[PDB]
């Protein structure tokens, strides 16, 4: 029944779509290192490469987790094309894990033979944390999550979190906080065992996948004329003077609208864009400050769109660069444009503002006989009664959810990155490899050192059901779709390669389907 | 119950010959490598030997597959010889797989020791595919079936397929597809684990295994006159003269019915025949177009026969041509008529044309006072209103069935090569090794490649039911039978050899038993 | 089935109306290739669901006043086909071909049933004449079956070029197409009710 | 049915197996027969359980930058059929052929 | 009820996709010309473009049709691609017609 002959699961990898819902199963290999040596180990770093914001104090811990939060972790290419093409939006419903086959694995070196045998009396320890009570590292946009191919073995991440640390330097704080994570009840697993969870999704709105039909400014019928005047000039006199708003003229009317926020980033020519050679960059970049320190915020807040449609102009801090690849840890090696992959936000164009252009104008005097008017431009501008715009678009690469800090208070908290904001996501799931004692013959008030060297190994697998929002649409002409279109290809796009590589040339956003305002 | 100790099935090797019904039971001992190195790799051709019908674009995958489609898997030779001499028709009813007694065993190189040890925790996977989403590989004639001899031990061969590649070269297309075998849900099995699988085969009609007592032509009755009248000749006026069809003149009587379709191909001398003097071969072969690309069929389309009785010539090209013995992957070494087991079709020459002869002639012209009637022979004719022919008879070393291709439109489905023409074939049963990672001390996010090496081996048993079609004739004299016929023999034939090798000298087909047409 | 064909199985257009569907006439000074649309009761060039029965080529001879060719022997060049290395004459054609054409004296012979209008003796060689015989026409089926004597089409015989210029050639015989349309062989009062289907593995269409 | 057929009519097989089956390649000196074995993924030589439709050869024409010929009356060479003693175009020909190959 | 100032339809042109099922809605208007002068005419042809399969003997009424039989009578360009890009086949379950508003 429970023993080391008999599995405690099966693969479960698929994809079934009913009505308004469909779930996603997906099942992965992991391979957990055994980190620190069994060891809680204080990290610190002070100020690096000229910036006393990489200052931090923290600590890494023995344990690693379970990353789900990518999309390509539980959708197809195949799957989420059926998805952005047919539908205008989607949340997730439901969630439940599986942690089974466990395989714990003893090493040992004797004159470099390396030799790898199989514990089966060894443990490995599991738990889910329900109530929020560890710092949350899930939603931020780092490595570790389960691969996007089904057949590819992943190691787990190391747990590791900052806590304060001092006038922006690596030392502590007295509110510097320590959190023992063996300090939460967890479950025990030999190799018969088996570990399973279920989390239902709090009640947010759907993403919406479309894009917009119409501009936000161009709401009014072009046939006919407003009722509405507007202060034109004035004569020789002071007098004032004032014509009607005509037709389709719509650099004058009137709006009830407005786009959203802004604030300037520098654009940047891709391509055969000229450019300007020899820039450091990093002292022109957008920052904000906290604490004395000067972060950049390399996603900028929602409401503005990188790219303008066909131009060859990015802001490029304003946008989301994926690597075609994946990466070795701590590479600083230097890329190109082909290298990597570039998202564009144009098609939110209509409604939301560009990013490397200034916003608009205002008055900046008050004028008389004497004086005549003036204004100047701003650069940034933020929340506004009776603003629209469009949250960041989604991507296959990219994050599924965020959680919203705790704090007194926030506004709108939908992610700069991407996604749900969450004031409970999915709780994280951490796991180690207990440890086993070397040879000890004598007693001693010292706790052990020596340890036997050890690995595990695993399946995984994660089933989310979602909500979907049916396409429902009176557009007479046939709209944009995503196409598997390639000129002359050497490879196929989203398969392995000759050598077994997995391969994907480009992004994919949710944003095709089409919807007037 | 399920454990290492605990064995989770029998050895069912047997038949059951029960009234019209006949159950045959066949276990083999399999052996699964570990293919690619849990790799998924493309692979691809160009034209090759001077053909660009050889150039293809696929994949090749780390599963294997069970591959029961040869007759030899499930019958004995006393019991197909209990079977062809005794009955008109078979054809498959229902099938059943298991697979258990699984053993994963850990291979390891030190200095050239190559010990070998069971692992007790690692896992196989196994999936069938019921819906017939993947491309369907186990028709096409290939190796890889269970062994005709129950005592021999079998590699399963490695799954791979191609899609398409475009203008004949190793490129692909846009509608080339990956399709990835872990997206299905599979059962994973330790030591302890078996599978099952039930299978009913769709209706069907019987292989009709007899050979007609008539000729075509010859049917009507010898003694008595037709009231039919013919066209004879011409008087010295150009008038027209008649007379009747007298008794058993075959060569003028009226016909209702007309032999199967045609195409011809060359006919060469087999034992003592002359032939000819180096031939090439390759470019005189009847050869089929698609996209471009010039392809070999070297069975035929059904309705003809391959060789004329007693006759030394064989069309070769219309032929199954097998092999006495097995042989390594990748053998570009010349064989002789000896090596060769040459089938005929000779029992069906009553109803179907030869294949090395014209089919007949028609008339070229409109005769004249000045003209002369002419006419010309064809070498290929088609499926035509009242065509009758007998299908390619099947063999105990060929295959049983083969899967109808999925377009629009089809005629007469039927394997050129052999067997039953299924829309929904026993579907294919897949198996892989699952990964066990290597020591990974780090974290990286590039996918694990270091993997312990191992292989696992286990028992299949296959149990298929058949329907019978008695034999109902009021033939008075004995008709021929399979015998057992050799004159001095060294050996016996369908036994082991003094060094093990299990030995068939000749290959035995269905048609034994005569019917009138 | 008895009836004939009230229509011409090409001829299924409405007369009145053109077709939305357009063909290639020809190509300019240039390789350019031009169109022209398909008008009204033009029934040469309009396009075409179905397609005439399978056919083979049987010599035609001319009953009546017809003048045919002197002293033929007539055997050597019937239509035949082979089995197991022998060369049988079919003296009834498959079915799909009409042996008359109307009102015209010339008859295939080879695709017609030929009766005697009297019983005659067993084992008699004697040489018959038209009036003797019961020679049935098939002409009722023409709308929707090709003529036996006449060539069944043309199709290309090259690929052409700037160099070559396109050819064609007629072809003799032809064998069932998808969506092909005939007529069986008309029952007479003098003719057999049935047949039984050879038992063998395989057969098609079994009239 | 409206899908596309993601694989080719005569390269159903395994590329990574060999068949079972031998065919006839050649002739020695004298007149005696040779055979070779089919291998892999040669798809020229493999045998076959399933063939192509029907087809009739219909004139092709270069749309685009292809050459084409000058000055063609193009109707006379044309496929037709007979009936009636008449002789008719079919503008579309049976089913089983493509009239395009790929990006031609 | 039934009279001169009552309408005797709706405008319905529509689509509705339910599991496996769509049906399609469209309403067009339609003029009728009183063909011939009410009479039947007995129409007829020769050999004409050099071709005798162009003679022809028929007839002329003076009805007129109603043709449903091209499918972007029924679909949308829209609604076309919703099908093709999601389905792998269709074929149609039934019809019903639907003459109304007549004005002579």
């Amino acid at each position: 029944a429970d023993g080391v002959g008999n599995a405690s699961g099966d693969w479960h990898c698929d994809s079934t779509w009913m009505g308004d819902r469909v779930v996603t199963k997906s099942t992965r290999t992991w391979v957990l290192p055994s980190y620190n040596n069994h060891q809680y180990r204080e990290i610190k770093s002070g100020s690096v490469d000229g910036s006393n914001a990489n200052a931090y104090f923290g600590y890494s811990t023995p344990w690693g987790y379970f990353d789900f939060n990518r999309f390509h972790s539980h959708w197809s290419p195949r799957d989420w094309q059926r998805l952005i093409n047919n539908y205008w939006g989607f949340r997730p419903r439901s969630l439940r894990v599986k942690i089974f086959n466990i395989q714990v694995k003893e090493v040992t070196v004797q004159d470099s033979t390396t030799t790898i045998a199989n514990n089966l009396t060894s443990t490995v320890q599991v738990f889910t944390d329900d109530d929020y009570q560890l710092p949350y590292v899930v939603g931020n946009g780092t490595e570790g999550c389960l691969p996007a191919f089904p057949p590819q073995v992943f190691t787990l991440p190391q747990y590791g979190y900052a806590t304060l640390n001092r006038d922006n330097t690596e030392n502590p704080t007295e509110r510097s906080s320590f959190f023992c994570l063996e300090y939460f009840p967890s479950k025990m697993l030999r190799t018969g065992n088996n570990f399973e969870f279920t989390y239902n999704f709090e009640e947010v709105p759907f993403h919406s996948s479309f894009a917009p039909s119409q501009n936000l400014f161009k709401l009014a019928n072009p046939l006919v004329d407003q009722y509405l005047y507007r202060f034109v000039s004035t004569n020789n006199t002071g007098g004032v003077q004032f014509n009607k708003n005509l037709a389709g003229r719509y650099a004058n009317t009137y709006k009830n609208w407005f786009p959203g926020p802004m604030g300037r980033t520098q654009g940047w020519n891709l391509g055969s864009g000229v450019n300007r050679a020899s820039v450091s960059a990093f002292a022109t970049t957008n920052r904000m400050e906290l604490e004395g320190a000067s972060y950049q915020v390399p996603p900028q807040p929602n409401g503005m769109t990188n790219n303008l449609q066909g131009s060859n102009t990015y802001a490029l801090e304003n946008t989301m660069i994926f690597n075609s690849q994946p990466a070795n840890p701590g590479t600083t090696a230097t890329y190109l444009e082909g290298n990597m992959l570039i998202t564009s936000e144009s098609e939110t164009q209509p409604v939301n503002r560009v990013a490397y252009n200034v916003g608009g104008q205002m008055a900046t005097n008050n004028q008389s006989s004497t004086t005549a008017p003036a204004t100047g431009t701003y650069n940034l501008q933020e929340i506004v009664p009776g603003s629209v715009w469009m949250e960041r678009d989604v991507y296959l690469q990219g994050p599924i959810w965020a959680k919203i800090p705790e704090t007194g208070a926030h506004f709108h908290p939908s992610p700069a990155m991407g996604g749900f904001g969450l004031k409970h996501p999915p709780p994280m799931m951490l796991i180690k490899n207990t440890p086993v004692p070397g040879n000890i013959t004598s007693f001693s008030d010292v706790p052990v050192s020596s340890f036997i060297t050890q690995y595990s190994t695993g399946q995984v697998t994660v089933e989310m059901e979602w909500e979907l929002k049916k396409e429902n649409s009176k557009r007479w002409n046939p709209e944009i779709q995503y196409t598997n279109n390639y000129n002359d290809p050497q490879f196929v796009d989203f398969a392995p390669d000759s050598t077994g590589e997995y391969r994907t040339t480009r992004p994919i956003g949710t944003r095709y389907l089409t919807r007037p305002l």
